[PDB]
């Protein structure tokens, strides 16, 4: 074991692979239930009922198993000729608006106009909570310049808040509270699936076959995750970085975040590699922040820049081991791209690490010189220092068809889609900082930077930063309606890192542990 | 289904799941170990004692009982009365070998009772046991111990003469086996599997010992299968299994000869990786790469700078980057575990290996014939055992330093002797050794070969004497350096890669790594 102790001991994590083996009879039941659920997605339903069903499928974390059928269902609903089923119905209108836009089918914000009067949304809509929640959730699919969706968000938030915690109807109470914490659009797929499996079971309209399949598929996917954490744990203990006197829970936390970025079994290898990079980002961040002197870090940065480990022995052991693990892992990842994808990715991985440590160095220079950057000067560097250019460009290297230097240079040039994602991850992380640490006047975080600029208060500045999150999400949403040159799975990665940030930096140990226990460690009890 | 293919990495990657040992039988192995400990310690006649610990050794169990075996051998050597071995050819011969094996000197003159000035008395020709014990004991001799040379050539002729004629089942098995290879030249782990089957035929088999030998061998086997899964997964991850030039699995089979113990697992895996890369890159240099490609590969290696790797085509770049990445890994393991960054050392032994290859391709195109001395100077490096042994020293020496690593890499006698032996045993087994010396004072194939076999015996005597002499070296590297040679003896006889040689190798593979031993 390690001291200080990690969330779980590594031998435990390695034990999980065979502790939770899914019995062969459950594997065969899963294939059988999959076909039954396909049939259900395909079956004629009233259009609202079909949208509700495919919303449930998504929410249960199953869209990846039914991509063809869900899309085909959505298209069908977009072609249903008579609109009387949603017109003047706030829930149906909202749900349709959201499901259509999630699937690349435009619906104008004007569909909501009829729910307003001269002064704004009609106060009487507060008599229908399901309606309000669907409007709230739909509002997050909005784009810049869509003022009615901003009004919808403000109205629905306010009305739902006037009842959060006091709703005498258990499943809706739960869903509203959950939504006010984070909208569905901002949550991770995989962690939402585990929460919603429990919520769905308690709802009035539960389909037991869908529910049964959701639990079974959850456990099967979980068994792939458990094998991955076994492999990653063995790797991590092999690096010796578990014994550095910093970066407690680095590996496990990186892996838990990676599951938010991409959970699908068929992306296991990519997910392992992203988890290794994230554990090294966590470790090296600590090296730069809470261990190395300015002279040690200058040499760390120079070795990385030049990809030349000749002078590595000038660094003390606890700095040298992270350095050489970064080097060895980056070479391994670049090599996988050569072996698997036909393209040598070492220049790419070396480059994003060099860019990242240059950004750490800039922050350190500001901190030591007492520089107070503007928000815009801070974010241009801090969107690099958060590590998502590194993680995203790496993800692109490992998945793009026919990778080339020119394609990698393009992604690393931060096209709007990627820039929005990295800025979001940075600002979201900064917003997660509790005011216990704010009182410490760290000038190199978003809120404080804006406070310093404008002479604004902490509350006004926080509100400003929160507004930036909503703005960059609007840009992300619109980028998906013209995403070229990007394709799946990179389009999903770019969005899902943001969701990971929202989920893991909500504005801590126990909460993390709870999430890891339900998603990675404990299977769902089946009654089969 | 269909025959499990030892060459199929699909199959190999799955091992570490199958052939479990029941947690039941672990506990019985702890219990029989303690029974076997008392067996080794309980007073017996000095002869019964030596036979008992030789047996333990050949069952491959000495590593479990090193203190009890040493103290047993030391008690025998202090036994004041010599009547139990004097004039007994078996007893004299076993005492000689087991004492020398444990670093206690016995003079070649303990065999004077069996000889006169005309040599060994031809009357010993039907004492088969004594002739066999004499034969096995002879390979413990040093240079200039001539009574020991005479012993060998004499025992060898007399045992050859009675082979069809031996009644005892276990002894006829043992004589046949010894005439192919003496015990001293065989690997510990592959011999242990063979001997379990033979020992069970012996009149004097101790069923406690036999039962513990089988159960330990299966437990150990389970450690190895997990090792092979991991290594095969690695190999497939490199993509080098799909290059057009068995690789990993063979390297691993050799390494089990160099070291088999569960407690040395990590070192064994790294040695196997290097083993696999040596064979791979030797083929890159020998056949596949152009001249210009080999000079970039060489340059990249010398400067440990992969900036220009992209000028190599795929099938050259992959071995190079794999060599680089794995050398970085092994060097790093030394930092993590041993406190010493070993990347400069692994980069250097690789840079030397490649020159090795640059030299023997120059001698091919440049139409130069070397003296056997000049060729072995290079061929003891190209065989790759400096790489492998310097790496094994890096990973196991107490308090490693650059200075200690520069000394092992200078190749002092003990190391130089193992390395020459590995290259010579290889050339015997096929600008080779024999083909070079032929091109010395101008000899035949028959007289060359005999001269080479002679060199094998000579270097073994020098190795043997080193183990008695002052040395900066300790265990386990002492064992690694002798045991590579044994690995060479055992596998180079059948290296051909088709026909009888491949089915023999496959069978060793299957009996020692795959198939557990049937228990009770």
């Amino acid at each position: 074991a390690n001291y200080p102790p990690n969330l779980w001991d590594y031998e435990f994590l390695q034990s999980l692979g065979d502790q939770c083996t899914v019995e062969e009879k459950h594997l065969k039941l899963a294939d059988k239930l999959k076909e039954e659920v396909k049939s259900l997605i395909k079956q004629t339903m009233e259009p609202l009922t079909k949208l509700e069903f495919i919303d449930t499928v998504r929410r249960l974390g199953l869209k990846y198993q039914f991509e063809t059928e869900v899309k085909e269902a959505v298209v069908m609903v977009s072609k249903y000729e008579n609109d009387a089923w949603w017109i003047d119905n706030l829930h149906a209108t909202s749900l349709r608006f959201r499901i259509m836009r999630e699937n690349g089918i435009f619906v104008p914000q004007d569909v909501f106009e009829r729910f307003k009067d001269t002064d704004g949304f009609k106060n009487q809509l507060c008599e229908d909570v399901k309606g309000l929640l669907s409007l709230y959730e739909a509002s997050f699919l909005g784009w810049e310049g869509e003022d009615i969706l901003d009004e919808a968000r403000t109205f629905a938030t306010s009305k739902l808040k006037s009842i959060e915690g006091k709703i005498p109807s258990p499943s809706l109470a739960k869903k509203v509270s959950h939504a006010l914490d984070l909208p569905l659009h901002w949550r991770t797929i995989r962690y939402e699936a585990r929460w919603f499996i429990d919520t769905y079971e308690e709802e009035e309209d539960v389909n037991l076959t869908l529910l049964r399949y959701a639990k079974l598929d959850f456990n099967i996917v979980q068994s792939f995750h458990q094998k991955e954490i076994g492999r990653l744990s063995r790797w991590w203990v092999g690096t010796g970085l578990d014994k550095m006197p910093f970066a407690r829970n680095g590996l496990i936390q990186s892996y838990m975040y990676a599951i938010g970025m991409l959970f699908e079994p068929n992306l296991g290898e990519v997910r392992e590699m992203e988890a290794k990079v994230g554990a090294l980002i966590t470790t090296i961040d600590d090296v730069y922040d809470v261990y190395g002197t300015m002279e040690e870090l200058e040499l760390f940065t120079d070795i990385t820049n030049r990809w030349d480990i000749s002078k590595a022995d000038q660094l003390p052991r606890n700095i040298r081991m992270p350095l050489l693990t970064m080097f060895n892992t980056s070479n391994d990842i670049g090599y996988w791209a050569l072996k698997e994808r036909g393209f040598n990715g070492i220049p790419c991985t070396a480059k994003v690490w060099s860019d990242q440590l240059k950004s750490y160095t800039k922050e350190a220079k500001w901190f030591h010189e007492g520089h107070k950057p503007t928000l815009e000067e801070y974010l241009d560097n801090a969107l690099v220092s958060i590590g998502f250019p590194n993680l995203l460009v790496t993800s692109y290297l490992l998945t793009v068809e026919n990778p080339t230097k020119e394609k990698l240079d393009y992604v690393n040039s931060l096209p709007l889609f990627v820039r929005a994602s990295c800025i979001l991850c940075r600002i979201i992380n900064d917003l997660g900082t509790s005011p216990d640490e704010m009182e410490r006047g760290d000038n190199l975080k978003s809120i404080q930077c804006y406070m310093n600029e404008a002479g604004a208060s902490q509350e006004v500045a926080r509100e400003h930063i929160e507004g930036l999150v909503r703005m960059w999400w609007k840009r992300l949403n619109k980028c998906l309606f013209e995403p070229s040159p990007f394709a799946e799975p990179f389009l999903s990665f770019t969005v899902n890192v943001v969701r990971g940030s929202h989920f893991f930096y909500q504005y801590a140990e126990s909460w993390t542990k709870k999430q890891g226990m339900s998603v990675l460690i404990h299977p769902i009890p089946l009654n089969e």
